[PDB]
């Protein structure tokens, strides 16, 4: 099943999350096990040169594993097997130390967390690289206006710039959380078949420390076979960017609607936004794989069978399905087209009536706020009766001709005075942008 | 991604789940349209021949296909242009009249169906087939006793077939509930561009039946596009098979617990090499309806939450169920492989079962005494003589057996042979036989 | 927490699914238990009276068994001792009858689908009451055209009508499906402590059948105490109800777009006009899939009785129901009161000046000339509509080849989408057709 | 419906979450947003005092703005009337400065946050107290004694305060968790109509600055109509919280099956029908949790400025999530700091295997002693055999000519002792509680 693949995974989150990865992760397991425990004298270090030379992926058949797997549980032990009878080939007295004192889990684990930081590391280029283009575009736009949408309804004018500012911010928090969890995610499983470690006595510690060294990785406090939390936190904040990238593509969706056609998607490197659904399908997607790992986390005691099983494929389709928005995302953000004078045309669909507000309050100065009031309501429900632009009704308005010059009357009824907090929305958003960089 | 693929899917179901599969079922609709536009006059009889030729799955590159997809939007108009280039080859002027008044989501969802129907067909085998076996162990095992367990705490007698007969119960309901849905499931998607079906005229209607009866399946009232309920009733049913083989997985872990013992997988004492008892019969059959119970809901609810589709083809909410209902397919499909195994091969403890049940001594008994010493004696004076025997056979523990010997009152209104059939599990079985016949008898009748 | 409550919930569906609701169900199982063994012979006609007259739920303290609840670990157990404290009052010896041979579950499950019943009644009601206004609205504009939108993307011609049709047609199939459910769903739940019914003897068969009747429930093959497949069913089908209503309230709130403007749901003060029924409607639909993978979730519940599991079905089941009611109950009101503005419509239709309506001339020009020459004479036109940008009937006017051998009179019949509705008038035949023949 | 919120919710949760609860929220907004914009010549500060009077949910009627919501289509504008018509009673022209320049979001999203921060309060306060107690069990129990249970099957020894400290450990990562994401969480929602606050014009962000400080609120970058990873993210890490409690109850229902026997739940005030209704609840939070958080995650994709429908969903399902966590951890207190342990039982259980779930102790020593490659050989044997003639490990050993020639009695006794293959058990509790004092500061 790839047909689907290129479209909504990003080639190298696909990488990372493929047999061979997974196979990696757990034999860079091994060899740093070996070369830990050799340091505390556990091992011999001739040994350790010939674990090393056969936990490389290429080496092994995923076919046969596959089916060994099927009987075994797991994937740890058939492939801890096979190394041996890799190891056997060359060193046969090398292969008695492989896997010393670790049981499955611990290497599926740790071999997962290798993954996961790889995977980490790509979300966050990513995530940098589309806020800085997003910074650009909001900059660019942030006085470009556009009508406000209320509930699908017209209402009080926005700027394109302002609109991006929001995408802006929500990616600025999320990368400032995927920040704060990285010390937290990224440890070390090692706690042997109970999480006693006791098959290593004394030199349990020793050899745990080293281990952790060796793969970059922090000791956690205790071993956490069935506190899976550490992993449901990662899976919830990238569904945090889905559904943030899952506003995004729905916004472009909306905007590039043949009544609308104010921004769209670039032309294929009637037009479809091919992109915006890939990012919608991503915001649709997720929940449910997420709340699969939520739902998993009660295992029970040292081991859980089938809550824990149901992690294996859920997280890693997770990250696949959130690489593939955000390539997706940054296509259309330093791509899309903007058409500033249907924005313009479309503001005055509903012929000014958007602005009566803006008119609202001079009006309530110039004369009396109640008088005002009235004098205006009566203008509205003319410009619509009479249907013709509020701009005209006004002129034709003794009190308010009488009040305002026809040079007055020409800027309350122009949406680019009525911008409100705009340009600035989006300076914070772009300076808060600039700040987290450091 | 297929190190787990073994151990978590069905290798039929993931034959059928396959980009092979995925691309047949499209051109097979190709296919059929040709031949059923030639019966209505629109297309020359020698372009049916070219593009039949062209409809096998064999002669595309995925590969090249999946990058198009990335750009098209869909799968179906990267493979339709594919055909088209294929047919050129041979009969340059049959090309166009592939895929002629149809839209890319006719193409794609009646795929699908066809896909849906193998996948049907599969489950339908296994589920009787499952349905069969677990049958002959509910009968075998009719009343062989084991502890009732009620929030895992011990519980007046059950049978071992009477738990057995309770997964039959629900696998026949779920039998029944595939074959109500099939009528509705099986139907064709032909409405082109927005559902009209105007690029056809008035040879819309005829090119449709012949097209429906091309295929196999029935005409709907309407075209689907955006009204998706029969593909998320299909994954509703699977998502209820899911949850009751969960229940029997969680149940056989339980008791392949080492303190429990009493039913295990097969393999040998528990599992393998069954050298140091201790741990090693580990339940990695249960492991997968265990997993299939848990991944399941969250699939379903994606197809549950694309529903409201927009207008005449929505983007994105129509995107998520691509993969997703295949998923949920091939998790079920390894599920019930995987309760087959187990089903027609565990092992039984009998002995063990009788052991585990006066762990309590007696006290889950207590009831069934208290019944016969009612009439005896006084409904009245019985509870409270009942009551005391209990707290004396806990205070001094040991067996109520026992404590009743010793009891005037008792041992004066029931002798010792009958007290010895009160205190006997076997003889407080209650409906437990009755359940399985019912269960059976409704099993053997389903099957006309 | 009964803020949005009238704006959520159907007022009639929170009475069955409320606290009265809730023991009555319960209350009503014990009355019928009495009755039932005491044709059986275990129970005196004496006590069958005093007991009936203690199962109305507006005799219990809410807030009292709450309490107790929390202790209890189920509703059952403080109900039953309530009760029979209040059996004691007047009929003292009767006390000792009540709930007799039962266990909490068999009174929570069986007080659980009585109320599941009331709903059922409510929702096929609500249901053929919309399927029937949606009927008539799907015909009334069985032919009023507005543009296909596809993507969000302008297509070829749809009819208002079709749109209807479609709803129609989804419901009639739920109305079906809940049909094929009901004789699955209302059974008795009586199996005792550990489901062997152990404790009324060769009684049991006798007390059973005569409790399902009293009832006027099904006997199940067997008790169902940890099979859970009736509940997650019916919960799933109200899903698929929520979902098809979904897709309607977010049409008609694309509709109601300022930008679009064709359809309204029923009514300064000018262009605000906010879809607040619409708005129920989607949210329901995006709540309700979460709930029933709650009750998915739910499914494998160990042995005898499970903890945890079991109890996660207590509410989730009753917002689901809830929650759907509201959906059908709003779904009614903009069905039979929507405004269409079938000038708007006609209007969008050209928005994209005919280019929409290129292939209905593509096939005519077809044959007028070659398939092969009109093809690119047409491309030629659509390109030179948008360069100059005007009308492509215009363009086609001007347009010697095309004009050569097409009147103005047939140009004008090509380009106008009441002439390219295909099978629309059919769809909203066939739906209404196969709504006429359930009702039966 | 109210029978088994008792037994669901902590009560200091639901009073948060109620009628009175949401509509003071909101009122706090309005009271607060009068005295903003007095302070920046908006208002007459008469009028501030006439509104903060009006203020008060007690004064209003939910039955009546229930009705009115049905077809408002959110709860401000109907209590924003309500509040009107109250303060006009009194002071007639006060009713006009009433939520100036703020839309209905503005007022609701504001006024939850409020119950938010109260909320977040109450579960700072369980979490910190539950984790306290956790630690001294912990502690207590550092070296006591339990078989290790992998896939439910009996495996190298274990503690129960190892097992204790695990929950500990997940705890402290919550704690840690709530803490980062406060600043982020407890922000003003506050931008009008569309966000733009244009109808403030160049007093909008001294009242916005001057409104944030009244409710002690953080002023965000911008307003988030529809941006809700903030909600989502709160809504997440409880969900974290429910699942780390649901593992805590499903453990105790299994240590106190039948068969098991090790640990109970508290004799809250028949064969020993001690049912865990504790655990019942934890089981139930962590299994109708997941479902309520993707619904919040499903609607993160609101349109444009204000989304109809997707905002609509998350009104009851962050209260349901709040409340549901708030009964689990009330619960997971009570047995906690009350459960029963049976040490006895433990060790009983411990060779329910026969010592050989101690095999793997005695095979490393027997390794140096002899042979690694004999010694494998030798304890097969040994262990086929305890099985097959049926009796502990620990005989079928003495009975073994080159064992009972390389090991004594004594040392034999020893290495077939649980509780000399507890591993790094006493430190892992070490550890946890260790950085759970560390916390604190």
């Amino acid at each position: 099943n790839q047909l689907f693949d290129a479209y909504f995974t990003a080639p190298a989150m696909r990488e990372i999350f493929s047999d061979r990865g997974r196979l990696q992760g757990m034999l860079d397991f091994e060899a740093a096990l070996a070369r830990a425990e050799a340091s505390a004298g556990l091992v011999p270090h001739s040994a350790v040169a010939a674990i090393e030379a056969a936990c490389q992926a290429e080496r092994y058949d995923t076919g046969a594993l596959a089916n060994a797997i099927a009987t075994a549980g797991n994937s740890a032990i058939p492939l801890v097997k096979a190394l041996g009878k890799v190891i056997a080939t060359g060193v046969p007295e090398a292969e008695r130390y492989v896997h010393l004192g670790a049981t499955s889990q611990d290497a599926m684990d740790t071999g997962l967390v290798l993954q996961l930081r790889d995977a980490l590391d790509l979300i966050e280029a990513d995530l940098g690289k589309l806020a800085d283009t997003l910074s650009q575009q909001a900059l660019k736009h942030a006085d470009t206006p556009l009508v406000g949408r209320t509930w699908l309804q017209h209402a009080t004018p926005v700027t394109l710039g302002m609109k991006l500012a929001g995408v802006l911010g929500a990616l600025t928090r999320h990368r400032q959380r995927l920040q704060e969890l990285r010390p937290r995610l990224l440890v070390l499983q090692f706690g042997g078949a109970s999480g006693s470690l006791a098959a290593l006595g004394s030199k349990a510690m020793p050899v745990a420390e080293a281990l952790a060294e060796q793969l970059k990785l922090t000791l956690p406090e205790q071993p956490w076979h069935t506190q899976r939390d550490r992993l449901v936190e990662f899976a919830s904040v990238l569904g945090l960017v889905a559904g943030s990238l899952g506003k995004f593509g729905r916004d472009i969706s909306l905007l590039m609607q043949t009544e609308a056609g104010e921004v769209f998607e670039p032309s294929a490197p009637k037009r479809n936004p091919v992109g915006a659904a890939v990012l919608i399908g991503a915001a649709t997607r997720v929940p449910g794989l997420l709340s699969t790992l939520f739902a998993a986390m009660p295992q029970e005691h040292e081991r859980s069978l089938g809550l824990w099983h149901a992690e294996w494929e859920t997280l890693p389709d997770i990250c696949c399905l959130v690489s593939g928005a955000l390539r997706q995302a940054q296509v259309i953000a330093e791509g899309m087209e903007v058409d500033a004078a249907r924005m313009r045309r479309n503001l005055d669909l509903t012929q000014g009536l958007v602005l009566a507000e803006a008119v609202s309050i001079v009006l309530a100065q110039r004369l009396g706020r109640d008088r005002a009031h009235h004098l205006l309501e009566q203008c509205c429900q003319r410009a619509v009766a009479e249907q013709r632009h509020l701009r005209a009704v006004l002129g034709d308005e003794p009190q308010v001709s009488a009040e305002l010059s026809g040079e007055e009357l020409d800027r309350l009824l122009d949406p680019a005075h009525y911008l409100g907090q705009a340009r600035v929305w989006v300076a914070r958003a772009v300076s808060e942008h600039q700040r987290f960089t450091a």
